C-alpha cells in the first residue's frame, strides 16, 4: 500500500500542520518521526525538545498512533527506512534557514533516487519568504520599516489547515510493534548522557498542549491593550503567557497566533484593520527569517554582506565571565542566571547583556554572545538570534549595568531571587555591591572579591571608549 512518512523537525504540532495533513491523504499507513542525533546544545534545549516529543507521543497516541523517535542523521537513516518501511511519501514543513535547505535538497534528492515523493508545506512563517524576497526585487528588506510596507501589501493569510483528528486520519493507519518503546521511544536527559541531579521543575514546560493552554492565556491578558507592553520588575519573571519558545519549536502556529490576535482585535477594538503593531512579535521574527533565508553567512562577521566589519577584541576571559554571570554587575548576572537556569529572559534583558558584551562594555563580537545565546535560550534559532545580535550590536539593520536594574527594580529583589550570595545587602547597594561599607559587606556575609566578584570593567571609562569607537565607526561607515 501507499506508506508514508511525515518528518518532524520544527512544527512540533498536530493543529496547523499542513505538511503532514496532505501526507496522510491518500495514504494507507502513517509513521511520524524525528530524527535525534544528541551527539551531533544546554539543558534546557535539551529538556524542553524531550517534552515536545513526549507531548508530541501523547496526542498521536489519541489517534492510534506513536511518535517514531529514530537516532542518527536524516541523510543515513532515510535510506533505511525508505527501504525497510517501502516509504513512497515523504512529508515535512518547509525549513528557510540556510543550513536547512541545504540539508533538506539532500534528503530530496534521496528521496527522488528512491521513487519518494517529498511535500513541502510551508507553515513555520507566516509568509512565503521567497515571495517578500521577489516583491522587494530579489533581496530581502534590511530594515524593518521596509519589511512591513511589503507585508502589508501581501494577499491575505489562508485559514491554518484543520487539526489532526480521527476523521482526517481515516483508513490511513500506524503499524506499532509492541516493543515500540524500546526502539522507538522518546528518550530522557539521562539516556542521553545528561545528569539531572541538578535540575528542578520547568519553568517552561515543552509541548503543543501546554502551547495551546498559554496561547488563551496569552489572549486574555491582552483582552483585559493591544499595544507593545511596558516592562516593569515582574515583567522579567517568566510568564505563564509566554509563548516565545513555542513559537520557535513550532509547538504553537504562528498562523493560529495570528488568527486568534487578529479576531480578539476585531471583537475588542471593532475593525478588521488593526494595526501591524498588533503583529509586532510574529513580524520581527519573519523579518529576520526573510533576512537570512538566501544568507550562509548570516551568523557571521566577516563575509557577511550586510554586517559591519567591526574590529571587536578577543577576550576569552572576558566571554566567560560573561558567559557564566561572574561580570561583578549583579544586573548582568542575575540575567545571565536566569538564561542559564531557565532558558528565557526578557527582550531588554537580552538588550542589557548583548549592549555589555558588545558596544557597550567589553567590545566581544556580537558572533560570540550569539554562540552563548545557543545554547541557553529556549526561542532564538538560527535566523532570530544572528539577527537580533547584529542589530543590537550595531552591526546591521547604551545600557548601565548597574542603573538599569536599579530603575527596574528598585528594591533588588530581581537580584536576591538569582544571585543568593547577595541577599544579605541592602537595596542601597545590591546592584553596587563594590560600594558597600567593609562593614556592610560583613554583615552580609559577601566579601566582594571573596564570595562575588568585584565588577569587571569600569562601567564609565569602558562604555566612554566605546562610544566613542562607535561614533568614529559610523562617522566613517563606508570604511566598515
Ligand atoms: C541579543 O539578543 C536579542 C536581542 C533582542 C531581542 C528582541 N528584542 N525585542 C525588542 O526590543 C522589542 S521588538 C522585537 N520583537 C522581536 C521578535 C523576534 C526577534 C526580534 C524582535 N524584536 C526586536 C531578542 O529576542 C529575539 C534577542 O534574542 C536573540
Amino acid at each position: 500500500g501507499v506508506n508514508a512518512v511525515h518528518w518532524f523537525r520544527k512544527g512540533l504540532r498536530l493543529h496547523d500542520n499542513p505538511a503532514l495533513k496532505e501526507c496522510i491523504q491518500g495514504a494507507d499507513t502513517i509513521r511520524c518521526v524525528y530524527i535525534l542525533d544528541p551527539w551531533f546544545v544546554g539543558i534546557n534545549r535539551w529538556r524542553f525538545l524531550l517534552q515536545c516529543l513526549e507531548d508530541l507521543d501523547a496526542n498521536l497516541r489519541k489517534l492510534n498512533s506513536r511518535l517514531f523517535v529514530i537516532r542518527g542523521q536524516p541523510a543515513d537513516v532515510f535510506p533505511r527506512l525508505f527501504k525497510e518501511w517501502n516509504i513512497t511519501k515523504l512529508s515535512i514543513e518547509y525549513d528557510s534557514e540556510p543550513f536547512g535547505k541545504e540539508r533538506d535538497a539532500a534528503i530530496k534528492k534521496l528521496a527522488t533516487e528512491a521513487g519518494v515523493e517529498v511535500i513541502v508545506r510551508i507553515s513555520h512563517t507566516l509568509y512565503d519568504l521567497d515571495k517578500i524576497i521577489e516583491l522587494n526585487g530579489g533581496q530581502p528588506p534590511l530594515t524593518y520599516k521596509r519589511f512591513q510596507t511589503l507585508v502589508s501589501k501581501m494577499e491575505p493569510l489562508e485559514m491554518p489547515a484543520d487539526t489532526i483528528t480521527s476523521d482526517v486520519i481515516g483508513k490511513c493507519m500506524t503499524p506499532l510493534s509492541d516493543d515500540h518503546d524500546e526502539k522507538y521511544g522518546v528518550p530522557s536527559l539521562e539516556e542521553l548522557g545528561f545528569d539531572t541531579d541538578g535540575l528542578s521543575s520547568a519553568v517552561w514546560p515543552g509541548g503543543e498542549t501546554e502551547a495551546l493552554t498559554r496561547l488563551e492565556r496569552h489572549l486574555e491578558r491582552k483582552a483585559w491593550n493591544f499595544e507593545r507592553p511596558r516592562m516593569n520588575a515582574n515583567s522579567l519573571l517568566a510568564s505563564p503567557t509566554g509563548l516565545s519558545p513555542y513559537l520557535r519549536f513550532g509547538c504553537l502556529s504562528c498562523r493560529l497566533f495570528y488568527f486568534k490576535l487578529t479576531d480578539l482585535y476585531k471583537k475588542v477594538k471593532k475593525n478588521s484593520s488593526p494595526p501591524l503593531s498588533l503583529y509586532g512579535q510574529l513580524l520581527w521574527r519573519e523579518f529576520f527569517y526573510t533576512a537570512a533565508t538566501n544568507n550562509p553567512r548570516f551568523d557571521k562577521m566577516e563575509g557577511n554582506p550586510i554586517c559591519v566589519q567591526i574590529p571587536w577584541d578577543k577576550n576569552p576571559e572576558a566571554l566567560a565571565k560573561w558567559a557564566e554571570g561572574r561580570t561583578g554587575f549583579p544586573w548582568i548576572d542575575a540575567i545571565m542566571t536566569q538564561l542559564r537556569q531557565e532558558g528565557w529572559i526578557h527582550h531588554l534583558a537580552r538588550h542589557a547583556v548583548a549592549c555589555f558584551l558588545t558596544r557597550g562594555d567589553l567590545w566581544i563580537s556580537w558572533e560570540e554572545g550569539m554562540k552563548v545565546f545557543e545554547e541557553l535560550l529556549l526561542d532564538a534559532d538560527w535566523s532570530i538570534n544572528a539577527g537580533s545580535w547584529m542589530w543590537l550590536s550595531c552591526s546591521s539593520f547604551c545600557y548601565c549595568p548597574v542603573g538599569f536594574g536599579r530603575r527596574t527594580d528598585p528594591n533588588g529583589d530581581y537580584i536576591r531571587r538569582y544571585l543568593p550570595v547577595l541577599r544579605g545587602f541592602p537595596a542601597k547597594y545590591i546592584y553596587d555591591p563594590w560600594n558597600a561599607p567593609e562593614g556592610i559587606q560583613k554583615v552580609a556575609k559577601c566579601l566582594i572579591g571573596v564570595n562575588y566578584p568585584k565588577p569587571m570593567v569600569n562601567h564609565a571609562e569602558a562604555s566612554r571608549l566605546n562610544i566613542e569607537r562607535m561614533k568614529q565607526i559610523y562617522q566613517q561607515l563606508s570604511r566598515y
